[PDB]
C-alpha cells in the first residue's frame, strides 16, 4: 500500500471480486483469473486523485501499480498599512475589523458579553522631541477572525501583535518587529527491501515533503503634521 | 442599528448589552481664534454583523479612528487611512505534466486572488461662528 | 499470529470457510482440503498493508506465511525567528499566533 495517497490494490481486488471475477489460486506456483470487471471501475474511481500512474495486467497475473503524487504551491502576500494622525503625547487608535462577541450571559449576577475585535489596529502614544523625532508607545495588532468563531465552536482568533515604545525620526522608516517562520517537514514511508533499490524505492518509498515559510514584518514611518500645524 | 445581546441573567444580572453598528461621529471641538479647532473625535463606521443577522455569535465589523487633532476651518485632512493589499497565489500541479509549458496550464491548477481594500477618512470643519456672529 | 502488523491466517481461514471451501481433517496425520476460494480474497484484502510477503499452499496443505513490515522516517525542521525593537529598561512583546 502507498502512503502519500494510500493505495493498495489487493483490498480493492476483493472489492473487485464483489464485482464478480473468477479468481483461482491453489498454490503459490499455480494461479489463474478470468472474467475480471474490477480493473476499469475500481482503478478509475480509485485513481481519480490528481497525480496518478496506473499500470494493470490481469490475464497472466493481476498486477496494478499506481503512483500517486500531489505537488501544491501556495504563496500569499498581505500588505496592510494604517495611518493615524495623533496629537503629541496623546493616545489615538485606528481599528478596522470585527469584534467577535462571547455572550457569557450568566444568570447569577454576571453578564459579560466579552467582545474583542480581530482587526488591523494601531494604538499610538507619540511624544515629540524637537528634532522631528518621536518616542512613541505603539501597540500594533493584526488579528484575523477565527475560523472556529465562524464555525460557532470554540473560537481561537489569530493575533500577530507587537507592543513597544521606540524613537524614530519623522523621515525614517523602521522595522518595529519581524518574525520569519521556516517550517521544514520531510516524511518518507518505505518498505525496507524495495525502498533499498534506487529505481524501486521511488516506486516503493512514500515521500511527503512540506516546506512552509511565512515571514511577517512591520515597518513604520511617522510624518509630522506640525509641518502643517505650524502653518496652522 | 443597535444589536442587542440580552444577557438575561436570572440571578441578579440583567444586562441587555446593546451596541449600534452605525456611522457615527463623537466630537469635542475646542476653537482657537484663527478659525481652527483642536477636536477630540471618535469616528466609527460599524456595520451590522452577518452572524448577528444569522442569530449566531455576532461579530460586528468596526472601522473606527479616535483621535484629537487641530485643523483650520477651511481645511480638509486625512484623520486616518488604511490600505489592505492582499496578494494570494495558489497553484496546484502534477509534477511531470506541470513541467511542460503547454501541458502545465492544462495540468497546473492555479488560483490567484488579489483583494485590496483601502479605507480613508477625511474631515473639514466649517465654523458656524461665521453665522453665530450674525446671531 | 504476527504482532507488528498482527496477522493470523487460521482465523481468516475460518472466514475463508465462510466463503465455502471443503476442509476435512479426521486426525493429525490425515487431512485434505479442496474447493478453496479463501486465499486470493482473504489474503489480498488481509495483506493490503504496506509491507507484506505472502506465501500460500493449499492443495497438499494450506500454509499461508506473510511478513508485514513498515518502516517510517519523518524529519521536521522548524526555524522561527522573531525580532522586537525595545527601549532600554522597558518591556516589549512580539506575538504571532
Amino acid at each position: 500500500s502507498g502512503y502519500g495517497k494510500d493505495g493498495n490494490i489487493g483490498i480493492k481486488d476483493e472489492d473487485g471480486m464483489n464485482c464478480g471475477p473468477i479468481a483461482g489460486s491453489c498454490t503459490f506456483p499455480t494461479t489463474g483469473t478470468s472474467k475480471s470487471p474490477s480493473p476499469f471501475v475500481d482503478l478509475g474511481a480509485k485513481d481519480a486523485t490528481s497525480g496518478i500512474g496506473i499500470g494493470f495486467i490481469t490475464d497472466n497475473i493481476i498486477l496494478d501499480l499506481q503512483l500517486s503524487a500531489m505537488e501544491k504551491t501556495g504563496n500569499g502576500e498581505i500588505v496592510s498599512q494604517p495611518k493615524v494622525v495623533t496629537s503629541d503625547k496623546e493616545t489615538a487608535k485606528i481599528l478596522k475589523g470585527s469584534e467577535v462577541p462571547y455572550q457569557e450571559a450568566s444568570s447569577s449576577g454576571a453578564t459579560s458579553t466579552s467582545f474583542k475585535e480581530a482587526a488591523l489596529s494601531l494604538e499610538v502614544t507619540p511624544q515629540i522631541t524637537p528634532d522631528n523625532r518621536i518616542i512613541v508607545e505603539v501597540k500594533v495588532t493584526k488579528d484575523a477572525p477565527d475560523y472556529q468563531n465562524m464555525l460557532n465552536g470554540v473560537p481561537p482568533i489569530n493575533k500577530n501583535e507587537v507592543n513597544a515604545k521606540i524613537l524614530v525620526n519623522d523621515g525614517e522608516t523602521i522595522v518595529i518587529g519581524g518574525v520569519f517562520s521556516n517550517e521544514q517537514s520531510k516524511s518518507v514511508e518505505k518498505v525496507p527491501f524495495l525502498g533499498e533499490l534506487p529505481y524501486l524505492g521511488r516506486l516503493f518509498r512514500r515521500d511527503t515533503v512540506t516546506d512552509r515559510k511565512n515571514e511577517l514584518l512591520v515597518f513604520l514611518t511617522p510624518r509630522i503634521m506640525n509641518n502643517q500645524a505650524i502653518a496652522i
